[PDB]
């Protein structure tokens, strides 16, 4: 549409992933490979605040944004991801996070998200753009049978409700999460997926910084298949590009313009998976295509990397209490640490497996 966040910005390099990435390439031993892996710090990802710990981190993101726009003559884009709902995770196990809804959650991540916007608020010349709570809408509205996830709709909605309420007020541009083409792709998936995100953009009052939808987060999908995967036998939508094309007409029915950005930084192997649904540490994927606006679709304002390849998906030590099973299937790299703590062999893999090749 006339208005693509990322028109005429520079993207802020993520801090936090270039001192994982350098961190990582100096243990990186054939030295071909290792430059090609410190390049990787200077392809633009998502900074997830998966704690009220990084909100922080997001301040020093806004400011050194800042200055560097005013340095370089530039307006700079600083990247995140809002992961931090009460009851995280509500259909797997891996990454439950610090909030709980018996434990003051959902007055927890209002203050959390009430931090965050007084970070943005004092950096107005920067632009945020945020994508919102990967997995929490599309458990709900596939997965209400799991009763975690039953007992969390009020709570998700309501969070997810508050967040896209109060980060519109500083002029946030936002891609709500919605799965992936195995998950809300599946044609009969496609309406109650649409009636949803509806709802919710209808109830944040259609703010025209609601952009529309993010999806294969943290997944592996194709956008642009040459071929089906096997593993999406039954659903005509077998990468993202299918599944964004048969959603946004829904969208756009509704009354809602919708635009998607699309993860593909570890989509560069194929054909990795036993099963769709196996989306845990996925031995031997590649970093994939790089972000990029041009997109080929009408649809889709930018590809992007917003899971960080390199940080774990989840533990596969079934003494965790976050252990999934998921995280040792025969396709899940192993050993593997805890969700979202580096797992080096796994960059390593995802550097020498990137295709194109960095
Ligand atoms: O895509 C990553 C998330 O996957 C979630 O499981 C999905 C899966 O991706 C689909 O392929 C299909 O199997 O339905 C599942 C939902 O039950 C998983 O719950 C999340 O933890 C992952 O982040
Ligand atoms: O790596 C990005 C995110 O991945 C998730 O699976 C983890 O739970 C988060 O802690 C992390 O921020």
């Amino acid at each position: 549409s006339a208005n693509n966040p990322w028109t005429g910005f520079q993207i802020f390099l993520s801090p936090y992933y270039a001192n994982e990435v350098a961190a990582a390439a100096k243990q990186i031993t054939d030295p071909t490979l290792s430059s090609k892996a410190a390049s990787v710090a200077n392809i633009p990802t998502f900074t997830w605040l998966d704690s009220v710990a990084k909100i922080p981190d997001l301040g020093t993101y806004l400011a050194s944004a800042s200055a560097l726009g005013k340095s370089t003559g530039t307006k700079q884009l600083v990247q995140i991801v809002i992961y931090d709902l009460p009851d995280r995770d509500c259909a797997a196990k891996a990454s439950n996070g610090e909030f709980s809804i018996a434990n003051n959650g959902q007055a927890n991540y209002e203050n959390y998200i009430d931090q965050i916007v007084a970070q943005i608020q004092q950096f107005p010349d920067v632009r945020v753009v945020a994508v919102i709570e990967p997995d929490s809408l599309a458990n709900l509205v596939t997965n209400l049978n799991v009763q975690k996830c039953a007992n969390a709709k009020t709570t998700y909605l309501a969070s997810v409700n508050y967040a896209l309420t109060n980060l519109a007020k500083v002029g946030v541009y936002m891609y709500m999460d919605a799965g992936h083409a195995g998950w809300l792709g599946w044609p009969a998936n496609l309406s109650p997926a649409a009636q949803l995100f509806t709802q919710v953009w209808q109830n944040a009052g259609k703010s025209p910084f609601i952009k529309g939808l993010a999806t294969n987060v943290a997944n592996y999908n194709a956008l642009q298949a040459a071929s089906p995967d096997p593993i999406t036998q039954g659903n005509p939508n077998y990468d993202e590009i299918h599944y964004i094309n048969a959603l946004a007409p829904l969208l756009q029915q509704a009354g809602w313009d919708a635009t998607f950005i699309v993860d593909q930084g570890r989509s560069g192997v194929q054909n990795i998976r036993q099963q769709w649904g196996d989306w845990c540490n996925i031995k031997g994927a590649g970093f994939g295509t790089r972000p990029t606006t041009n997109t080929g679709s009408q649809f889709i304002d930018s590809i992007v990397w917003v899971k960080p390849g390199g940080e774990s998906d989840g533990t596969s030590n079934s003494s965790s209490p976050r252990y999934d099973s998921t995280c040792s299937l025969p396709d899940a790299a192993q050993p593997a640490p805890e969700a979202g703590t580096w797992f080096q062999a796994y960059f390593q893999t995802l550097v020498s497996a990137a295709n194109p090749p960095l």
